[PDB]
């Protein structure tokens, strides 16, 4: 059940989202209830209804619009409609675009009288700093001509314009002051109105902000605009002949399950080629303890996995990389840990009604014989939990805890527990101890939104140059105050809806994209994990099967504003399906190297450094028919557009710039094809 609430109010009038309240009725068996679908998270974690009475209840606030919900009860991922509504909206997945999940339908109906439609509220998507500059957004529909505005002593015009559905998203962008005082102008039906502090009358009065109040930053951090590398260190090299273990998989294609052997001096080795590549982050996948080649069940957050090598082998990568001015990220599980965690046997020993117990989401305490048999498998000197496999229960039965979809080795921790906080930053200091420069949350939209304030807040506070990026499915405009960043999994699919599944038209996509970029502060679109690929899904290349289009997504990728990534391999033209065949080895032979494709990467690198613009800048999207993609993105004085085209037809171009960013030197672009143009070389 839901029931739309009303607005939130600003200063004396303005309306800001619509309160929506969810109810359900709670199920006496039940231990938790979450709130899933594309507002919250479609794995269940980062909302949950509250009890009272014999109902689940939470309040959230939402932008119009048409979006799928519903509510999972524990560990039952299959039934999840909401029994009150009837309605269905089925919805493509992030991951996987082509499958649908039926979810219940929850709409918000925009408002009849079009004066409704005109927002800014207090909220750092609306107003922020950047630059030492101010970032100032006014929601209006089309029936309001371009408003201005009003500032203490002069009036503005909006600098750009962002379509998102029928509304415009109208920015300014204005210099630094103390205090800040502004209103908006407009004209409706031949009338002459204000946007003020008490909404839309006659004679608003001026909004007020005091600068030391809005959010952001003058100079860019590091992670606000950095281009990444994921690595997958099990696939990546050897470097190290003691380093190997009991039996390896073979680069059969078919990319088998399990251990090829890749370790930390195996990264090392490879230092060359990151750093011929350009890349200025790397991201590494689990490194630490754990049963399984990919490491995302962690035994022990404080101890590198034996086959990778000794924290010294680490230290002295982390050092090399620091020396070519190169950072490093590490994938941390905070959701879920291997059952033969110190934390976990002792909740298994103790029981219920211990502390060690509440650090966990056990469902429901199951037979004393089930327990002492696991605990023969997950306590001694070596962890023997994969073996729990072997038993038929454990194969025959779900988990007596919540667990990453019901895996046995992927033990949940318990987010309502402030001291699952305290273990994880005692586990990031030890690992800032370490020199690294950032942390990669696995399933962090599994996590409680309050956990993740939390952390994130008392990170932030500390440690303002970690990273926290987040791995997140939905739209990132959700997640933004609890993360640096978002791996951009809502861009990604928008791109595939557009250009290979082929269900959005250009204006859809400019809305996707737009539905994102315009709620969000500007430091923080800057900021987001913009890839086309990673570990949990086909490499792009086998999707595309088309060089030119391939290109072109990489392109957009260095366009579109954020931080754009390369999976390790893709640089090459490594191929392979879905998971494992997605982690093929890579090729270090350079005649089986996609090299067109490299050099490309390369280039479009390179422009990110030169061109302040592309890293960080300002950006606007426009269709100039025709599927000419039209972006612009500029910061201060340097000036740089891309002109796409974003089908097999190729199209006559006409047409400030008259220099090549692309190609250097200084019209009609082929199918698939793209100019970059400056006024000249980018400079500083």
């Amino acid at each position: 059940m839901y029931k739309i609430i009303g607005r939130e109010i600003y200063g004396k009038g303005r309306k800001g989202r619509y309160i929506v309240k969810f109810t359900r009725h709670w199920p006496q068996y039940a231990k938790n209830i979450y709130l899933i679908g594309e507002f919250t998270s479609l794995y269940p974690g980062f909302v949950k209804l509250r009890k009272i009475e014999e109902q689940g209840i939470v309040y959230l606030k939402l932008w119009p619009g048409e979006y799928g919900y519903g509510f999972q009860i524990d560990n039952d991922f299959e039934n999840v409609l909401d029994p009150d509504n009837e309605e269905k909206k089925c919805v493509h997945t992030s991951f996987f675009p082509e499958y649908k999940k039926c979810l219940s339908k929850l709409v918000i109906k925009e408002p009849d009288n079009p004066l409704d439609k005109i927002i800014h509220i207090e909220e750092s998507g609306f107003i922020h700093k950047f630059n030492g500059e101010i970032i100032i957004r006014l929601i209006a529909p089309t029936e309001i001509n371009e408003p201005l505005i009003d500032l203490g002593n002069e009036i503005r015009e909006p600098l750009t314009k962002h379509v998102v559905g029928d509304n415009i998203v109208y920015q300014y962008i204005i210099p630094s002051r103390s205090i800040l005082r502004y209103r908006f102008i407009f004209n409706y039906n031949d009338k002459k109105l204000f946007y003020g502090d008490e909404g839309v009358s006659e004679n608003s009065s001026y909004i007020v902000v005091n600068s030391k109040y809005i959010p952001g930053v003058d100079k860019p951090r590091w992670y606000m605009g950095t281009v990444y590398y994921q690595i997958f260190i099990d696939s990546f090299d050897n470097g190290d002949p003691n380093n190997d273990p009991p039996n390896r998989i073979k680069k059969t294609v078919p990319r088998e399950y399990g251990y090829y052997g890749g370790d930390l001096a195996g990264i090392m080795k490879h230092i060359d080629h990151l750093e011929d590549l350009g890349v200025e982050t790397i991201y590494l996948t689990p490194i630490f303890s754990s049963t399984s080649y990919h490491r995302y069940d962690t035994i022990d957050y404080k101890s590198i996995d034996k086959y990778l090598g000794t924290m010294e082998d680490f230290e002295k990568l982390v050092q090399v990389l620091h020396s070519r001015k190169i950072k490093i990220v590490l994938d941390i599980t905070m959701h879920h840990t291997n059952p033969c965690n110190e934390l976990f046997v002792k909740a298994l020993r103790e029981g219920e009604n211990s502390p060690y117990w509440e650090m966990f989401s056990f469902l429901s305490p199951p037979p004393k014989e089930i327990v002492e048999l696991m605990l023969k498998y997950i306590d001694g000197e070596e962890c023997r939990s994969r073996e729990l496999y072997k038993l038929d229960y454990f194969r025959n039965n779900k988990p007596f805890y919540e667990a990453f979809f019901n895996i046995w080795l992927m033990a949940k921790f318990n987010h309502d527990n402030p001291r699952t906080v305290d273990y994880f930053i005692d586990i990031t200091k030890f690992w800032i101890d370490k020199g690294i420069d950032g942390f990669r949350i696995d399933v962090a939209m599994g996590i409680h939104y309050s956990w993740m304030k939390q952390y994130y807040e008392y990170i932030k506070n500390t440690y303002p140059d970690f990273l926290v990026l987040g791995e997140l499915a939905e739209n990132p405009r959700i997640y933004m105050d609890y993360f640096d960043s978002a791996m951009n999994y809502y861009l990604r699919k928008a791109i595939l809806e557009l250009l290979i599944y082929k269900r959005i038209d250009l204006n859809e996509f400019i809305s996707r994209i737009n539905n994102v970029y315009a709620y969000i502060p500007h430091y923080k679109a800057l900021s987001l994990y913009n890839m086309l690929g990673s570990h949990d899904v086909p490499r792009i290349k086998s999707m595309v099967q088309n060089n030119k289009l391939l290109k072109l997504m990489y392109v957009l990728i260095f366009a579109l504003p954020g931080s754009p990534v390369i999976y390790y391999g893709d640089e090459i033209g490594l191929e392979g399906g879905r998971d494992p065949d997605n982690r093929r080895p890579m090729i270090w032979d350079r005649g089986n190297w996609d090299l067109e494709l490299y050099e490309h990467i390369k280039k479009l690198i390179r422009i990110y450094k030169s061109c302040r613009s592309m890293r960080h800048g300002y950006f606007l999207v426009e269709n100039l028919g025709s599927n000419l993609l039209f972006i612009k993105r500029w910061i201060n004085n340097e000036e740089i557009i891309f002109l796409l085209n974003v089908s097999s037809k190729d199209i006559s171009v006409d047409l400030k710039y008259s220099f090549d960013i692309y190609n250097e030197k200084n019209v009609l672009l082929r199918g698939y094809g793209f100019l970059i143009l400056g006024s000249k070389p980018c400079n500083i």
